[PDB]
């Protein structure tokens, strides 16, 4: 029926609706440290996000969008593997049902908490629906969420997730910066990919960072409090909404650094 993460409509069977799914240019991927090459040529990524306007916050029954005003330049992503300007659009994380598992990209098969993903369409294809069908038309900065310390800037978002339980629900979520989600370091791997849920679009470029942020078990807790189902629909928490590693194939991995 309509896919989802579950035994029935899970990852498995996405293909028979998107065969796509079985493409040259899958995400996620298995990112190998040792098989990585360093390109010098890469340059430093590039984030003005000082002018972030964020509008909303969403369940859309498969994880929770923050939404950004994107109709003029305010907050963008440039440089790094990427020609021309990206604005953001949206955010949305990828979670485990315990700390273990997660994330959706691995390192040296590493799986984190959580998977952050801020993603930007290209300026050049006017609109983001025009952008999804073009081999560069989407870029996203993926952050891995490791448990430790709180996010102080990650709290507003933790707060506001019990008005939006089930799918379907939004809030205003306005003045919110997406600053306070970057850890220390821009150092990144990059590689050609798509999108990560159904229509799954190979139109990515995706520029996933090195150091993961810090949040605290408490605050990963209250994303699990979250449902697939609408209201007044039997409850089945929203966890383990993260796509399994897809194959390489003729792709190569950059990083930024060594």
């Amino acid at each position: 029926h309509h896919w989802g993460y579950g035994k029935h409509n899970g990852p498995e069977h996405w293909h028979k609706d998107f065969p796509i799914a079985k493409g040259e240019r899958q995400s996620p991927v298995d990112i190998d440290t040792h098989t990585a090459k360093y390109d010098p040529s890469l340059k430093p990524l590039s984030v003005s996000y000082d002018q972030a306007t964020s509008l909303r916050i969403l369940n859309n029954g498969h994880a929770f969008n923050v939404e950004f005003d994107d109709s003029q330049d305010k907050a963008v992503l440039k440089g790094g593997p990427l020609d021309g300007t990206y604005r953001l659009i949206q955010f949305h994380f990828h979670w485990g049902s315990l700390d273990g598992q997660g994330s959706e990209h691995t390192v040296d098969k590493k799986k984190y908490a959580a998977e952050l993903h801020l993603v930007h369409w290209n300026t050049k294809y006017g609109d983001f629906g025009k952008a999804v069908q073009q081999p560069d038309g989407l870029a996203v900065l993926g952050i891995f969420l490791k448990v430790g310390s709180a996010k102080p800037g990650l709290q507003k978002v933790v707060d506001v997730l019990d008005s939006i339980k089930t799918k379907g629900k939004s809030a205003d979520f306005t003045n919110f910066d997406p600053r306070g989600l970057l850890p220390e370091s821009l150092d990144y791997w990059t590689y050609p990919g798509s999108l990560t849920t159904p229509p799954l679009l190979e139109c990515v470029t995706w520029i996933v960072l090195k150091e993961p942020i810090s949040v605290s078990s408490e605050q990963v807790l209250k994303f699990r409090k979250l449902n697939f189902n609408g209201e007044g629909e039997p409850e089945e928490l929203m966890v383990d909404n993260w796509r399994p590693a897809q194959p390489l194939k003729n792709r190569q991995i950059k990083a930024s650094f060594k």
